DNA sequence: CGGCATACG
DNA sequence: CGTAT
DNA sequence: GCCG
């Protein structure tokens, strides 16, 4: 077993479920509490459990793979024992891990709000609703919505949008495509939002097209909130009588940069974190979702493809869908 | 012990 | 500070 | 929290 994500296939449905949801339980808690290097420890360990061909069965099962010391074997030792890891239990219970999570989950709020509001004394999405002063207007746009952006958004509802998304791109400019990226294009049935990243066949014909293409969706009274390159928009989306509220991300890029804007995008963000680590710890050259670039040559790789990327870092490829680290 | 990915709004 | 993978 |  490697010891980076991008050096191994992890499907999107495994062996080792619920020993992989309890360590990202520990790897979440330890974010609401800024502790970034035991959040990447958790993680990791928990992708490595996706990326096993069986189910572990046994703590000796655990030696020798990646990421796996006191703490985690702890962990899943307690779950194969009892069926429940007190810890982990703790967690779950308790009025910190579950505030934080609320309050996370609301577009517009990270971290630092979150553990602030915390310390305020406050608890309850009502709480906040009560205060709205203190919110900003994407804030209040995210707990206006809250609800609806809880609902997991399905893949009937993902072809619907593209093809909302693609009327509006071809109307800002003709040729312009419009791929989906994110957790469905790795073959999630659901997700919480939809990734679009769009391009043009002809290098700087994209410049610009982001503004243009918002304006028509929002001129088709689709957009229910917004505001480059990068857009995070509210979309209405039709329901049977009716309609729900769904994060879609817009993204454009030139197409010299597609190959790399498409990895970026495609994720998981932990198989590009450690894609990102390896090329730079491994191989020296320093990727983003941009380029790739050799700091000694001064020069940046062309890629015509995912394949090339991972060629150009000697990793064997793997496709979105064996990327669900 | 240092390091932990790397951007844009 | 927020957002994204 | 773990690796190198
Ligand atoms: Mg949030
Ligand atoms: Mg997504
Ligand atoms: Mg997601
Ligand atoms: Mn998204």
């Amino acid at each position: 077993m490697p010891a980076y994500a991008c050096q191994r296939p992890t499907p999107l449905t495994h062996h080792n479920t619920g020993l992989s949801e309890a360590l990202e339980i520990l790897a979440e808690a330890a974010g609401f509490e800024g502790s970034e290097g035991r959040l990447l420890t958790f993680c990791r360990a928990a992708s490595v459990l996706k990326a096993l061909p069986s189910p572990v069965t046994t703590l000796s099962q655990l030696q020798g793979l990646p990421h796996f010391g006191e703490h985690s074997s702890r962990v899943v030792q307690e779950l194969l024992e009892h069926g429940v890891c007190e810890e982990v239990e703790r967690v779950r219970r308790s009025e910190r891990y579950q505030t934080m999570k609320l309050f996370t989950q609301i577009f517009g709020v990270g971290v630092k709000t979150a553990d602030r509001w915390y310390r305020e004394g406050l608890r309850t999405l009502d709480d906040l609703r009560e205060q709205p002063q203190k919110l900003t207007q994407q804030q209040k746009a995210g707990l206006q919505h809250h609800q609806d952006l809880s609902t997991p958004v399905l893949r009937s509802d993902v072809d619907a949008l593209q093809q909302v998304v693609e009327e509006a791109v071809g109307q800002a400019l003709p040729g312009a495509t419009v791929t989906l990226t994110g957790g469905f294009r790795r073959g999630k049935l659901q997700g919480h939002d939809v990734d679009f990243l769009i391009t043009h066949p002809k290098e700087g014909q994209e410049a610009g097209l982001l503004p243009r293409v918002m304006c028509r969706l929002q001129d088709q009274g689709l957009i229910l909130y917004h505001q480059f390159e990068r857009s995070f928009c509210i979309f209405r989306l039709p329901q049977p009588g009716s309609w729900k509220a769904v994060r879609v991300d817009l993204v454009v890029a030139p197409v010299s940069q597609f190959p790399f804007a498409l990895l970026g995008w495609t994720g998981s963000k932990l198989f590009q974190r450690e894609l990102r680590r390896f090329s730079r710890k491994e191989k020296g050259l320093w990727l983003n979702s941009h380029g790739l670039f050799d700091p000694e040559q001064k020069t940046f790789f062309q890629a015509a493809s995912e394949e090339d990327i991972f060629r150009h870092l000697g990793l064997e490829y793997l496709p979105p869908e064996q990327r669900n680290a």
